[PDB]
């Protein structure tokens, strides 16, 4: 029987209890841990882990099913290539966001950053968002994002614009905007006599002028509606500019009112950083305090490598003063895309290995937020994937991924060009201890690495703690081929299964939940994105105002009452110019015309006709017009050139002709 | 160890068995109750009951997974404020019916009276129907309903009128249709000699004059495909209306043959019952017998408060004839919205307490339809919550949701304005016992409550048993703010995340299942609301109609050929007129045109033009009519005034005019 | 206590266990079986097999949850009748294919040959694609297939022709295309000096003059991007022609490159078989060798009835040869639906049953391709299912589903027309062992038989291996009704819930898994099928090219700019020629009119008009034009007959005419 010490070579054991039990019956580790040469069939265990040394010296961790309280999520299923959460998620007033970007590619192309959000702690989520238009500029150079987060109440972003030709570094800049909340709130508004200006106190706004704020049960009169912040006073007050004025001080003390607040009525503001120096890439995330925060970087274009966080001090009054600050120098090579977070005076820093045969991943602390570094190396060179973490208790809790199967190890060689099933870890690491000599990687999920295209979605991701749970969003793909070799070289996301790389999020169990689950299965038609409603007439009917960008064929269709009280039917037609034509028909091209009619048949008999005949038709470019009345209104009936074309033919004569003088003849 | 024996306090022996098991070891309780002084880790228990004493002495029980076999479900996902299916639920011929009202806000604005349906006991729902319209008099008054239900195979509905001002009952009417059927017969259909009318027995066919009934096979010439019912002879037997008449009589005894209903090809029976007095709300359905049924109702706007029901004794004959029935005095103080239930004789009657701090929900039964009653109080002031309930065995069994976190207790104020999980629980009461004093609320799932505005959606739902299955069905939200106070005071479902309120059903095991299991997970696309087919050349293709009632705002657009044998490409324009025009250009104004063109291009080469020129146009509001001839057909080419515009001009002169007599000037 | 030696009684033992355990304790059986003379509750127990005998003398095993490690997944969900996977499921290149036919009935009425495939060993399954058009003298006769497969990269099928009037077969041809793949690979390109073909040599290429091949990073000039086969030169090796010669030859030996491959850039090759004779349905396909194939097939039309299949031996270079060869005569009778599968030289054929009352499913291999056999029958008249099935080890593991709950065993009644639980069983059989006699069928999963129709969507399915799992693909029906007895007769799949059968799939592990997990749960929203994203305005965006068939109703419309750099908004009209009409209004038909306007609004204030008067309106048929210019180019303005109408009128004088000479008139 199998010792479960982590130590001695229990395959043996494991394999004779196996050959003896039923394969339905779950055998139970006990929580332990067994040494391996080989792994067993690890879907029969729970409550199990194994250590097995795949390459030798390289011991790794295999967790069974319930070794751990964790699930794996997908949570996109979109036709762009949708990869790098790195490093961007952050989770706000009980919303858990997953930014990441989606492209056709790696690279900008077709790229929009985007985020996915949960409402319901990570069981649900929610119908793609674009938050960057393709740039004014495309398709020389297009928007990329991989830092991202919230201070004081508003989003942050380094908006970098890159080449679409060589994915290069053209601009940085820092863009933020208000998040959108509800406040219930008790008294704060004052309204001096004989002017129009109102005061509210709302401690730690961050709002800036002309930002979207609205007003319920005030009881401050003017103070009522969607409003603008007209001037901020400071960072606990701010006005708005009313439309009357009174001859008494208003102030609503003690009165429960509401405010206010959206993301999406307010402007972004940017603030052009310009090219900044010796940047390749700005990465990962750390809110400091009220005032600023840092974004990590590295420069990995020419030599020397840097690695290291621009240290953003006040982002509301100065979001162009920044500070950089780079690890120690030892740790720079090989390194990039570093994940920071920010604990009790604690700044972390965790980087990416570029390569497997080179010093990898590297864990860095400071407590002047980059100035002083105390180091340690994680053994056996971990590379091709960012760590990201949280900090719970004394430990870290880290995340991460190889990229296709079996490259984790160090001095494993890429194998790209061929389907597998890559490995993703977590681990521990105790701050006290600052160790990380014996560090347990712990594989609790595989992805599919497509193999279509050398380069990889799966990873590459980002971490929050919400609650009692730690949540790790990440790419992976699927077995279906975005066929860029074969027909669909142009990387359209719209062909066929479009890219097979979508995002993930892992959801593990931190503390104790003192709650009866929340868990469900979903049952329901999924009715957001496309909301549909069958009608009292038993018709699909969709009542959200939509979008169709990519080419429309369409049946027959009307156009319902829908204008001016509904007194009319109404199609708008855009840009410079508007154009209605007619194909040319397959089977009898003579036949080739438009008919416009006032009433609803093919029949003149329902209403006036104008029809345009195509070049195509026996009766070539000819125009009927029929009605019971042609008036001319406005302005003279003439022929568009000088003494070219007749009134009449010799077959087609006019009556007469009822004139007011006689023909002026010339 | 612990003794788990429901009283004495196994909290320390519970921890340090906690503290000494590995986190993913399921902790097994045996089905047995321990008493706690603050809830463990229940996450890590299986099998296991809590009783917890959160406010002293008031016991509530708390299931670990898989104390009792049951599984929550979320059923809609809609931006409409989806919730109240109190107390609407039912089942016929094996489909469950989720009834609820679809919304913007409590009250009747934007509101359809909805369902879901599921197909497969609980797994899997249907597209949300909308049952109703909006009032023809909206936005002043609009729908609403909380009882429905299925008498001999008829869907009868109190459908209320209500303001949308304050939500004031306007008017209630009883809305009843057949349901649609399959029947498999074997005679019942004869044809009498020398005239057009057959008839047909179908024991409690339940239809009326006028309602949709289709044949197959009947063997009675006439009486085959979409018919209607010509008259009604009794409660078994029906006529229809042949075509033709044959000479000798007709009797398909001994053939066997199918009918044949539906709902929507049936028009609803209306039944006006005016502003019915003294009632707030209806609420419940009760189905008594073969001719009639009892819905619920309370009074609450004015003293003295009612409750109680409106039996309808022959809902078919007599749809407006009802009678009031009212429980015993002493408990309609505080009370509302009463579930009632029939069962063998039995009727039954459990009351919404209105508050926390006085006398709640009690339960009442009667043996004559509500003329005396036995009565009997729940423990500790039940409110906010109505208790839908079903009974099996001598078990009713109930369902109730706190619609916020830590409402349920007596004396617990209301703690809205912040999310939160409010808990959601069912209970046994015996019906020979007749004894609430020692009732068990279990808490079995727990549901989020938003906290943007101060109403909830969850809860109040309703309840239905199929085969061995309870099921309840009602509302729970999420964090995804509907920004009532913020952006979308209009409360527009289609903005960001409309409204977080949707259905969700419990399914819990009632008796011995005897199959093996029916479970799958859900891997398909969606593919009913908006059915998409990859067509052969790769395009999806969505061959359903449909309505798009929202802005549309399309690409480049291709209208097929469709119409009269695929002959034409077709678009009809609604309301008393059509619009087509032309935006103002955003770049270049002094463009703004359409062109209408009889071929494929631009290019007046390929066809006959029209070009009407914009205001804004260099050429302001010019008109070219080009083709290669213009035939002014049917009448007369005028001016529209009196001599006031001419035929050509001093630089636009025509070269003759071909007339058949002088002009005539005048 | 229980015996579980799958003889003793252990039905006491069974029942009192379950009445001393409380409900919510998994009861483990230990991977024992245990005969019970009545089923007990199922769900109660974990790693349980019951033997039962629902008929005497006719034993059918029952498992528990985790008896078996499989899961049933749901696969399609689509208004059509999806049924008949039978029996062309295969795996290509890590993905999963189930094939089907989408109906409205059993029939080719509606008919597409769809598939929908697993990008991730079954979780996860793609939107439906059509493999076939309606044929062209549709509604005569349209496709149908239930043999296909893949021999050397292509796909092959039996396409057959069949009339909606009988479902009569009418013409069989052999369609196949090459299956979309990438390729890595290094050298294998020559290209001779002074000529312009590139031979590539790709071993086992399996393409045809004129099928798609893209290259990438080639290294031979003129070989790149999408290129089409010129000529084939053997099996391994084919030419593309250049742009263009050189004066030395090309060699890209040790150059790492990529092609190439398309099924939806490539033909079908179709191959007109005739109708072959005495054929009633071509059934399954086993792959030989790299040169052909078998197709299974049955004659059931007139006697005697036939059962076996066609050999194809070089299908490549000969697709219209093929050698018939059938089963033994005795095992004919009341057989049909072969399935067959090829492995290590040996043949296997199992037959479906067509009545209980008769000797029903019978297995046969031989070692030379159907020549000889060596056969034996299922015992208790297997009928109506085939029993599609996998070789794996030494073990034929096979799958059936009755049509409807209790029809499997000998001597049972078909019981149609009611709604049912019917069983799917799977058994395993050892092909060294040759015996049936004590074949143990384990029901596994339950499936829902809707009982509106006669006919059963439920089973008819196919099974693949891929790594260590089995899938068996199958229909399974819901309680929907499709109300073909009822308002529907005319089989709408777009009306109502359409038809209630769709495809669902049992994933069963079938050796070790020495991966962790690879499971999630789908929290995404499903954005493949209509792909919408929020755009940076708010607003749902489609940006995929999609095509609506069905009747579209519309609201208010904007075409945006779309065409030539997005200068103009544009639709265009098929078919012989377009129609846009004004329908008659309902409240104020005497408005019926369009206005066609150049500018943005209805006040010609905004652009020239011209308005079409309904025969309906006040000004009857009147068409007004109304510009500040009138310009007739190109052609002379005309009446449309001879001396029928005039310029002008009474009181509608034009002040003059502007002309180069007199009037001519006459
Ligand atoms: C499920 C379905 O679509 N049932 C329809 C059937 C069905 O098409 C046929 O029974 C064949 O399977 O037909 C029904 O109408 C039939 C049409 O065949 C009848 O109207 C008969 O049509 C005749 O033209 C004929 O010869 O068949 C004349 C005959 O007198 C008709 N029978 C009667 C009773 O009038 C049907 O009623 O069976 C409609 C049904 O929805």
């Amino acid at each position: 029987s199998a010792k479960g010490d982590g130590v001695t070579d229990d395959t043996a054991a494991l394999t004779s209890a196996l050959n003896d039990t039923p394969v339905g019956q779950k055998i139970n580790g006990n929580g332990k841990t067994y040494k391996v040469t080989s792994l067993p069939d690890i879907s029969r265990f729970i409550n199990t882990r194994f250590v097995y040394e795949r390459i030798p010296g390289q011991p790794l961790y295999y967790a069974s099913e319930e070794f751990v309280q964790g699930e794996l999520f997908k949570i996109t299923d979109t036709p762009y290539y949708n990869a790098w959460p790195q490093d961007k998620a952050f989770v706000y007033e009980n919303v858990i966001y997953a930014p990441y970007m989606g492209s056709d590619r790696h690279g900008v192309s077709r790229l929009h950053v985007s985020w996915v959000k949960s409402g319901d702690d990570g069981q649900t989520w929610s119908t793609p968002e674009w938050l960057t238009d393709l740039h004014p500029d495309y398709p020389t150079v297009n928007y990329h994002c991989m830092s991202m987060g919230v201070c004081r109440n508003r989003l942050f972003a380094m908006i970098e614009t890159r080449t679409l030709a060589k994915n290069a570094l053209t601009n940085c800049a820092l863009w933020d905007r208000p998040m959108s909340r509800s406040l219930h709130l008790t008294g704060g508004i004052t309204k001096a006599a004989n002017q129009r200006y109102a005061t509210i106190h709302v401690p730690d706004h961050g709002l800036f002028v002309g930002d979207f704020v609205n007003f319920s049960n005030s009881a401050v009169t003017g103070v009522s509606g969607d409003m603008t912040v007209a001037t901020v006073i400071d960072k606990d007050n701010f006005t708005v500019l009313t439309p009357n004025q009174q001859t008494s001080d208003l102030n609503n003390a003690g009165k429960n009112w509401h405010m206010g607040t959206s993301f999406h009525k307010s402007p972004w503001r940017k603030t052009d950083l310009g090219l900044i120096p010796s940047v390749t890439e700005v990465h990962s995330f750390a809110t400091i305090d009220n005032n600023g925060f840092a974004m990590g970087y590295h420069q990995g274009d020419v030599a020397p490598r840097e690695v290291g966080l621009f240290y953003f001090p006040d982002a509301f009054n100065s979001p162009s003063n920044y500070v950089r600050r780079q690890i120690p120098s030892e740790y720079e090579p090989d390194a990039s895309e570093p994940c920071i977070k920010y604990y009790d005076g604690v700044l972390y820093l965790i980087t990416r290995g570029t390569r497997g045969d080179r010093l990898g991943s590297s864990l860095h602390r400071s407590r002047d937020i980059g100035q002083t570094w105390e180091s340690l190396r994680f053994p056996h060179n971990v590379h091709h994937t960012t760590l990201p973490f949280a900090k719970v208790g004394d430990d870290l809790i880290m995340f991460g991924s190889e990229r296709a199967e079996n490259e984790w190890e160090a001095g494993a060689p890429d194998d790209r060009y061929k389907a597998s099933y890559p490995r993703t870890f977590y681990a521990r690491l105790n701050v006290n201890n600052w160790n990380a000599d014996d560090i347990e990687w712990v594989n609790i999920t595989d992805q599919i690495y497509q193999g279509g295209i050398v380069n990889s979605g799966v990873g590459v991701g980002s971490v929050v703690v919400k609650d009692n749970y730690i949540y790790y969003m990440f790419g992976g793909e699927d077995h279906f081929n975005p066929w860029t070799y074969g027909d669909n070289s142009a990387k359209d996301p719209f062909k066929s299964d479009g890219h097979p790389s979508d995002l993930y999020c892992y959801k593990m169990k931190i503390g104790p939940d003192n709650r009866v689950s929340r868990d469900f299965r979903y049952g329901a038609v999924p009715n957001r994105a496309v909301p549909v409603f069958f009608d009292t007439n038993g018709v699909r009917t969709v009542p959200a105002p939509m979008e169709f960008t990519g080419d429309l064929g369409l049946g027959h269709v009307t156009i319902r009452a829908s204008t001016s009280s509904n007194i009319r039917s109404e199609v708008l037609m855009e840009g410079e110019y508007g154009f209605i034509g007619k194909s040319i028909p397959t089977d009898n091209p003579a036949g080739q015309r438009i008919i416009f009619c006032g009433g609803e048949g093919t029949s003149s008999t329902t209403g006036a006709q104008i029809t345009l005949y195509g070049a195509n038709n026996t009766d070539s470019r000819r125009i009927v017009y029929n009605g019971d009345e042609h008036l001319f209104q406005s302005a003279d009936v003439k022929p568009y050139n000088d003494n070219v074309t007749a009134l009449g033919g010799p077959s087609n004569r006019f009556t007469t002709a009822y004139l007011g003088s006689n023909p002026i003849v010339t």
